[PDB]
């Protein structure tokens, strides 16, 4: 009874470790779901030069499209099956709004030290990545696929 979920993949704003879930994940399996990058914070949107993380992406291994981070609705819940979220930021914030009745799960993606991408080095691509599949074996593997 093997089946496919969705992750929500977010971080603080849909475009730090957010647009690297969709690639690592699509490369990992193939083609399925778990990749569901969201994020609770309509800040930085339409700009970020993901070139560099996209870029080291596609020379590590990641395969993308576009990362138009918007901002997270209530469905989220209703719209996958489990919410992935890096910085404790997001878990907390996410639970404070969370209804008392759902299906969805949350659960928390690496230390607030992995995935950690600023915005000024190319010190984030690298290690983004890094987490965003050195954690996706110990997890999907273990969220109820493979």
């Amino acid at each position: 009874a093997a089946e496919k979920k969705a992750v929500l993949f977010v971080c603080l704003g849909n475009i730090c470790r957010s647009p690297a879930c969709e690639g690592i994940c699509r490369d990992m399996v193939g083609d399925k779901l778990i990749i569901d990058s969201a994020a609770t914070s309509g800040f930085h949107v339409g700009q970020s030069p993901d070139t560099r993380s996209q870029k080291v992406c596609k020379s590590n291994g990641v395969d993308i499209s576009k990362q138009r981070a918007r901002q997270i609705t209530k469905a989220d819940f209703s719209k996958f099956d489990v919410i992935a979220a890096l910085d404790q930021s997001i878990l907390s914030d996410i639970n404070s709004m969370k209804p008392s009745n759902c299906r969805a799960k949350v659960v928390l993606f690496n230390p607030p030290n992995g995935v950690d991408d600023p915005y000024y080095s190319s010190d984030g691509f690298p290690t983004m990545f890094a987490s965003i599949s050195k954690e996706m074996k110990p997890f999907l593997t273990e969220h109820g696929l493979i």
